[PDB]
């Protein structure tokens, strides 16, 4: 109990550096202590109960700055302090948790399209890099299901992506899996039960609506139902045995939609909507403040 859906960071006409928090127990939005630098297309992730912050770009009227940062916020105090910088601004980056360390996956630096991951230790405040992905991927969706990293879709440079690839940390090494039916930039990248679930994006000519769950088991992409909403950049988490996806560009409107998935049904439903439209942002879970 007491576990909150935290949104950082997003784009509205320019970077955001909103933090807010939504309890889906009674429906209720919490505006907390802003970002010290505004950002988007950053990811969020949580380590210990902290929320971190990770990359992204702050795109101002004065011109745009892709970010190495690494932030934490505590709940317990409401305040944000910097932890140790990664190696290289990530700007459209993934992120991903295994056994306490955090894995930030890929991304952009002006128009340099990265392949490479590092890995943060919390407890030493230190970036590592590991092997590199074996295809550059920008707007890549990254999960993490029993301790293997998967890192999907994105944009290699010329090309949006349908194809994924798993990282084994004990090998530190990468292989591709199966590739997605639909080619998906910028969506949104989560783990429910056995499965990685790709939803959104972007696949060179429309946002999409769709989703698609890789059994890894089986090693097959199955679409679910899909959103109700297309959006690319929309944020995404689990909670409760249920996905939500958070804001996110439709094509016409930075929407302010978050829909919830219930895989026991396979439907989609609106449960709230966040206090102002929004894409870009980073999303985690973890106690409330
Ligand atoms: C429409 C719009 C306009 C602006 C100015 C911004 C900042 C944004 S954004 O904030 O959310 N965003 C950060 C950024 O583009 O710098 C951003 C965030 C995550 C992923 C991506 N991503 N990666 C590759 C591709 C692609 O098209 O293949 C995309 C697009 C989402 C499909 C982008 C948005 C949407």
């Amino acid at each position: 109990v007491g576990r909150l859906i935290y949104t950082a960071g997003g784009y509205f006409r320019q970077s955001l550096s909103y933090l807010e928090a939504y309890n889906p127990s009674n429906g209720s939005w919490l505006r907390l202590a802003d970002l010290q630098v505004p950002r988007s297309g950053l990811a969020g992730c949580v380590v210990g109960g902290l929320l971190y912050a990770v990359g992204g770009r702050n795109n101002s009227p004065d011109g745009n700055t892709d970010s190495s940062a690494l932030d934490c916020y505590n709940p317990m105090t409401n305040q944000w302090s910097p932890c140790a910088s990664m190696s290289v601004p990530r700007n459209r980056i993934g992120v991903g948790v295994i056994d306490g360390h955090i894995y930030a996956v890929g991304g952009s630096h002006g128009c340099i399209h990265h392949s490479s991951v590092e890995r943060y230790e919390p407890e030493r405040d230190e970036w590592h890099l590991v092997a590199p992905m074996l295809t550059r991927r920008i707007g890549v969706g990254v999960a993490v299901l029993n301790r293997l990293l998967y890192a999907v879709g994105g944009f290699d440079g010329t090309n949006r992506l349908n194809s994924a690839e798993c990282y084994y940390p004990e090998r530190n090494e990468w292989r591709m899996i199966t590739p997605m039916n639909t080619i998906r930039s910028g969506a949104g990248v989560c783990v429910l039960h056995n499965c990685i679930y790709a939803a959104g994006g972007y696949d060179g000519q429309d946002q999409l609506n769709s989703v698609e769950r890789y059994d890894v088991e089986t090693e097959t992409w199955t679409f679910v139902a899909p959103m109700r909403h297309h959006r690319s950049a929309l944020g995404i988490t689990v909670h409760q045995g249920k996905i939500y996806v958070l804001g996110g560009y439709d094509g016409h409107t930075f929407l302010d939609s978050v829909e919830c998935y219930d895989p026991d049904s396979d439907t989609w439903s609106e449960v709230t909507r966040m206090t102002s439209g929004r894409s870009g942002v980073g999303v985690a879970v973890t106690m409330e403040p």
